[PDB]
């Protein structure tokens, strides 16, 4: 065989979908081996083990609007028994400070956030990397937005 | 039930501890297992190896001052052998290119810092995670401030 | 001494190359274990399997020039099957949201970029980790700009 036995997965955001982050393992450079499945846009964990659960999204806007743009990306985990979203890793970014553009429009900011950690998950647990602003997500990527778990 | 061995620790930082950054155990899905005591605010490694080392901090700031705020996050190894402290992972970032809220008091800034590399440790070595302006720490803390390792 | 059966690597930037990213396997903890080969400025892969590719670049400047910078970081795989560079993980950061600090000449900004994911490489597979603004690279640091793979 080739994909070893350790339950793995490296999902990439879908460039077609818009204003929504949909995870696609079915492109080049994407894995979903030995157990892991993609169900409700959430990775489901095959076996009780220890997993590293990184993820990365890449935000983009054109000029800084009024109303403070606070951006967030978080990896929550809904466990078998206690089926509620408990927050694993998270992070906020505020890419705007400015007067909110003027004498020259545009000039786009870019803002990536990365989340990585080692956590214990059981059989049937689910995970899901999500953001508060699917409008700002960016993708003429190939590797700009991703979500993955690997058993260790 | 704790399957999969290999020294492992994934520690989150203690919220109610005004500006000090004291890691803790028991919280969230914080781990220390297979002998990685967290002594004196340092993960203590048990036996040599290539350890995946990662950690994240989140600096939050309500309005920019007029003194250029630089913020560095660092993981330095204090080798059990040489006792010497060697800087492994380091990052530096500046939340604002000087604005300094003059009028219209406020507008928060969020600047996360994630560090992660693969390194060669030695049984007894100690890893330290430290920042420089701990007066800039976000106490919303779900799973925002963390430090961790795991044998590979 | 150096652990584990599995091939790994962790080269590091040369603070001598004028305007380019040159990796090295002899400074910092620049490993080149079991069959990995830092070659034409890229790691040639020893064998099949899931690898953990991670890297980090640092950027620096003082004040903002031509309204838009765009620091980018991409690790691309050039597969022995489909021989053509192909993005694996990418991030674009952009310092100076307009700004253009005329009176705050030489008032510095610091901008890092980490990233890393699991992928199923094969043998003879080459990996490049390249920036777009070597001139914006920071070099007053050690555990600053690295790039490595670890068979897992």
């Amino acid at each position: 065989r080739t994909p070893s036995d350790k339950p793995v997965a490296h999902v990439v955001a879908n460039p077609q979908a818009e204003g929504q982050l949909q995870w696609l393992n079915d492109r080049a450079n994407a894995l979903l081996a030995n157990g892991v499945e993609l169900r409700d846009n959430q990775l489901v964990v095959p076996s009780e083990g220890l997993y590293l659960i990184y993820s990365q999204v890449l935000f983009k806007g054109q000029g800084c609007p009024s109303t403070h743009v606070l951006l967030t990306h978080t990896i929550s985990r809904i466990a078998v028994s206690y089926q509620t979203k408990v927050n694993l890793l998270s992070a906020i970014k505020s890419p705007c400070q400015r007067e909110t553009p003027e004498g020259a429009e545009a000039k786009p900011w870019y803002e990536p956030i990365y989340l990585g950690g080692v956590f214990q998950l059981e059989k049937g647990d689910r995970l899901s990397a999500e953001i508060n602003r699917p409008d700002y997500l960016d993708f003429a990527e190939s590797g700009q937005v991703y979500f993955g778990i690997i058993a260790l």
